[PDB]
């Protein structure tokens, strides 16, 4: 929210939670499959617009992660279009006001839930 | 034509032009743009039911374009009002006689220019 239902943020046919505490990639990941959601799909630069002033200052986990051996790929299992790039070398993208980069998933970080509807 | 300038069609303050070969949507965009038209914009119904039955049996390509991470845009720059739905799950919108649906932006088909005035 800050810091669909009432307490979320819903925008363009998506409902979106950001997380007060931090977590690892897989860890917050796992926090938002609870709601019925899973990490950040981003669809579009209304998208990540929205996301990223939102974000703030610190750094959130968004739903885009690179298997070692497989391309990247959303939280959600639908492969990655690439119509942004990915800047960073490692595995797993986060985002904030100012930018959209990678970092190891190890990293614990504020997070963004979203999900359809 | 078939098969404003006496050889294209004149509709609701539009020029219209109906090619006889087949393109993919960015070549017949720079063959409609060569003639300083564009792909077709439709802006009403009265030009989907004249553009539709007119196109025929054949599907033809249109002004209708979703970039990755953009939204639709018409083939001149506007972005789409939405006033109806495309669709199929391609990027590039075509339609016939019969449907207005999408397919690949790769695919040759004949294609409709118009221009206003």
């Amino acid at each position: 929210s800050d810091s669909c239902s009432e307490d979320w943020v819903g925008y363009q046919r998506k409902c979106y939670f950001i997380s007060t505490v931090k977590r690892s990639w897989t860890s917050a990941q796992n926090a938002c499959s609870e709601h019925g959601a899973t990490l950040a799909v981003i669809d579009s630069e209304k998208d990540m617009n929205f996301l990223k002033r939102y974000a703030g200052r610190e750094e959130h986990w968004v739903g885009l992660k690179k298997e070692p051996g497989h391309p990247w790929k959303w939280s959600n299992g639908k492969e990655f279009n690439n119509w942004f790039n990915v800047t960073g070398s490692d595995k797993c993208v986060f985002l904030k006001n100012t930018e959209v980069s990678s970092m190891e998933c190890e990293k614990n970080l504020y997070w963004i839930c979203n999900k359809p509807y």
